[PDB]
């Protein structure tokens, strides 16, 4: 089996990657280690950035987000008893934010790879990747029993933070980065209509809660909680009285509450790797870095590092100018480390931390008040939300 | 011995309000633990913001300010190889900050002070607060031998970090905020010409440095050091050296080097208390807050006290509004937790800290990277270091 890339994972980065290539000529293979059914499964994202958009309509899958996401000009930060809307098109400039889910993005990708009938082999069992710096670097992998080799000059690691890839570089190679938070996010999805039309973040003395939507009739609630909470725990009822309590009173009385289709726990933790390749191996997205959720940032992280690999590529084979891939660690780390900064600064403002003395708390109300009550203070926090702009290579 | 306010210390805060209610009328009297020559041998200050500029001309005492002071557009900041200069003018919207040394300062309003021919005693031993909550509260002292009793209507402790005045306060009716920094400057002071027209702030490797100055022919710098170090242990020599290796090149050649005319080691912290008085007793500059010195917020703090005490007291003896004063404290902290909270910024992103992780050394430098390449980041830093504008009351 021969392709010109290999691409690990079928989750939003490795699908955004595989349409982009097809579409330009490159033909490339997806290998994913779970059924289409388990992928479209995890809930996760909500928030998109301009910049994600955009890929999405290159990618020629945009027909649906286009009709059924949510363009949001504003976000609200409610503490201390009071909201705060930060005006993001103004601020920023212009700029927006699209709320469309991450698992409708991940089934409009999946539709278009089968219309174009692109390479996809689901349940490939035992990725392996082999002569990373040779000429000639291989995949094999097991279906149904058997194992099988495919041939690639390329092969791009888009298989999350669990994935084989980056366990395939030396350990010396590489410089780890990370942070692991004292808390986890209990989130709820239900099919009840949001408690308003732009997400809410809110600071509370009981910890961090925050209110996303994903439709019209379709909501996605989000409440901090401690690392050793187990989802069985928190029932539906206990989940919204919980809510309740650390939303301010005119937002808790309208509240429509209702089952959850979907509940679960996700630690918080900041992840960079230092390079983000080797050899002929690249990596993506969550199997480069991970980012706390506070900042929305890890998916649309995970579309920059494949709009750069992407137009790296196009260079390579196209052009002939197989040298200029050796600039992608550094284009896509210095995007990278803004956007960890950014989630890590949202994250130490909104949430309540275990034993925080008298004058932490203090300065932490005081970031707040200060980056809200200023218009230079609310220009940072907005130009960061809406996503800093792309490098453009070379 | 009787007068309208008594103001303990006559550090800048207790001379400033001092000459303020003279001015106005208000007889005061001022006590000092000191003598003048033991006060006017603290170096400390550098940086004035305008807001302080202006109170000096309200108290009439800028002659010397007008002609010695030099006026700064801007400051730089070196990190990892590169110098960025913050033009604070133009992203603060035309303000400025005036370098005119705190001893300078303090010797203009002694001048003032005694030519208008105000009382103020200094070796006033072991001054001790009376019925702060009576309607005639009283201070008694030693001059002398002799214990002395001088009655008043209200009290301004204006004694700094180690007063009485604080002190006198019955500890249940205090909230006390305070961090402790692991290191402290060490500052010299050298009758030679600064190696740059304005100052330069250095975070490196080996740790903070900082590039000030007095006049043309009069230089200040500083150097992160470690809470062990003792002064006797760093020779003229060895602190050239040390600067000299946290500077970058170019800077560390032009250096005009010499013998010191003071050396000393100040250890950073930050404190706040609240509320900032008691009955009749109210606490202005040090007596109720530390800052470190990173900001330069310290003596422009104690002027914003300043001008908050005397406008309040004004009101309270020219239009019998004595219910005004209850307002001080809430109008105050507001200013001092904005400042506190940005001179705590610029320590964590300008020092070398003890067992610091690879994440937070990456997302320090992160910081800088970001608030000096964007127009909002360096807006945020300039607006807050050429000083936030001052409340109006009422
Ligand atoms: C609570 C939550 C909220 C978030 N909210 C947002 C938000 O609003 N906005 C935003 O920008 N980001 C947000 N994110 C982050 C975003 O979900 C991720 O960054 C995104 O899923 C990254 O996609 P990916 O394709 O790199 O990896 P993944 O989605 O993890 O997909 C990787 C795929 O690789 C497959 N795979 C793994 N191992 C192998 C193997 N060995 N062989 C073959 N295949 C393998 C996996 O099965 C999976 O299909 C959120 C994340 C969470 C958890
Ligand atoms: C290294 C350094 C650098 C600094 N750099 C800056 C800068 O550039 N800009 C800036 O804004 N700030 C800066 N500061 C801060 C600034 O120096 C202080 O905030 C300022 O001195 C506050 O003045 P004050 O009058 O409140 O107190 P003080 O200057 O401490 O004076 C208090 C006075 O009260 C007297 N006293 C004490 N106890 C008694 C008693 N029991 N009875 C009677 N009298 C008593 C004392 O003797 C003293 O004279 C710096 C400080 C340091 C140490
Ligand atoms: N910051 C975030 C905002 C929204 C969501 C979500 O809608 O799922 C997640 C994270
Ligand atoms: N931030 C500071 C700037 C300058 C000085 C000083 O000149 O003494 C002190 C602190």
């Amino acid at each position: 089996m021969k392709t010109q890339v290999a691409i690990i994972g079928a989750g939003p980065s490795g699908l955004l990657l595989g349409q982009l290539l097809h579409k330009a000529g490159i033909d490339n293979v997806i290998l994913e280690r779970q059924t289409p059914d388990y992928v479209l499964g995890r809930i996760r994202a909500g928030v998109l950035e301009q910049g994600m958009v955009d890929l999405l309509r290159e990618a020629g899958v945009d027909r649906r987000m286009a009709r059924d996401g949510l363009v949001h000009e504003g976000v609200e930060i409610a503490f201390a008893g009071q909201r705060r809307r930060i005006d993001l098109k103004r601020l920023s400039g212009g700029k927006t934010v699209t709320v469309y889910g991450q698992t409708e993005v991940t089934r409009d990708l999946m539709e278009a790879r089968e219309a174009c009938g692109a390479t996809t082999v689901y349940q490939a069992a035992e990725v392996r990747l082999h002569d990373l710096q040779g000429e000639r670097p291989y995949v094999t992998f097991e279906r149904d029993g058997e194992r099988l080799r495919l041939d690639c000059d390329y092969i791009a690691g888009c298989d999350g933070f669990h994935g084989i890839s980056r366990q395939s570089i030396p350990a010396e190679r590489l410089k780890v980065f990370e942070r692991v938070y004292p808390f986890g996010w209990l989130g709820l999805l239900a099919d009840t209509p949001p408690v308003s039309h732009e997400l809410i973040y809110a600071n509370h003395p009981r910890g961090f809660a925050l209110c996303s939507q994903r439709s019209a009739t379709r909501s996605r609630y989000y409440v901090q909680v401690p690392l050793s909470e187990k989802v069985e725990d928190w029932s539906d009822e206990r989940f919204w009285t919980e809510l309740k309590a650390r939303l301010p009173s005119e937002v808790a009385e309208k509240l429509v509450t209702g089952p959850s289709l979907e509940k679960s726990i996700a630690p918080l933790r900041s992840f960079v790797v230092e390079p983000m390749q080797h050899g002929r191996l690249f990596l993506a997205g969550d199997a480069a870095h991970i980012v706390p959720p506070t900042g929305a940032k890890g998916l649309n992280l995970a579309a920059s590092d494949v709009s750069t690999l992407y137009r790296l590529l196009l260079k390579a084979y196209r052009e002939g100018r197989g040298e200029l891939l050796e600039r992608y660690s550094a284009i896509c780390l210095r995007r990278i480390w803004k956007a960890e900064r950014f989630s890590w600064w949202m994250t130490s403002v909104l949430h309540r931390f275990p034993d925080t003395d008298a004058f932490s708390q203090r300065i932490q109300q005081t970031e707040l008040e200060y980056y809200l009550g200023s218009e230079a203070g609310l220009a940072t926090i907005a130009e960061n939300y809406v996503g800093l702009p792309y490098e453009e290579i070379e």
